[PDB]
């Protein structure tokens, strides 16, 4: 059976309970935590590729008023579906499947200023997905993988002070 599991999941927890915020840059930034899955039920012998992307979580926006979120006007149009490819790709089932699945490296950005980033909106909610597809599959093969716990809002700042300090804390 394949199986994609969270880790660090308590850890995104402590986050998504203040509601998780990711500051977008022109440059593009890193994220904190940052999204790391365990898998098995793969092939080992067959080759895959991981993908990153995020799915609008809301149909409206967001604001920080009064110490906590709220609705904040009607959702923009959506940021271009942006799909970050694990650099590690493609890959050995044994090679995904020995270690955790750690995506360090992705930045998310509010500017198309290149460098592979993915694009988010402002104060709009976004949950992290997983694909995974095999290399020479004819069928072209997709899985979905959706992690709740991982949800946050982007922003151009932190706007909730127990964000910025958990940040600190824990990064
Ligand atoms: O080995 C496959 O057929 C495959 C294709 C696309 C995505 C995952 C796959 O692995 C598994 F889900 F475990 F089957």
């Amino acid at each position: 059976e394949l199986r994609v599991g969270l880790e660090e999941s308590e850890l995104w927890l402590r986050f998504k309970e203040l509601t998780n915020e990711m500051i977008v840059t022109k440059n593009g930034r890193r994220m904190f935590p940052v999204l790391k899955v365990n898998v098995s039920g793969l092939d080992p012998n067959a080759m895959y590729s991981f993908l990153l992307d995020f799915v609008a979580a809301d149909n409206h926006r967001w604001k920080y008023v009064n110490g906590e979120w709220v609705p904040g006007g009607k959702p923009e149009p959506q940021a271009p579906s942006c799909v970050y490819i694990h650099p590690d790709s493609p890959n050995f089932g044994a090679h995904w499947m020995k270690a955790p699945v750690s995506f360090s490296k992705v930045k998310l950005t509010n500017k198309l200023n290149g460098g592979g980033q993915i694009m988010l909106n402002s104060l709009h909610k976004y949950e992290p997905r997983i694909h995974i597809v095999r290399v020479g599959d004819p069928q072209r093969m997709i899985t979905s993988h959706c992690f709740p716990e991982t949800q946050f809002i982007a922003v151009t700042a932190y706007q909730n002070e127990e964000i910025t300090a958990l940040k600190i804390k824990y990064n």
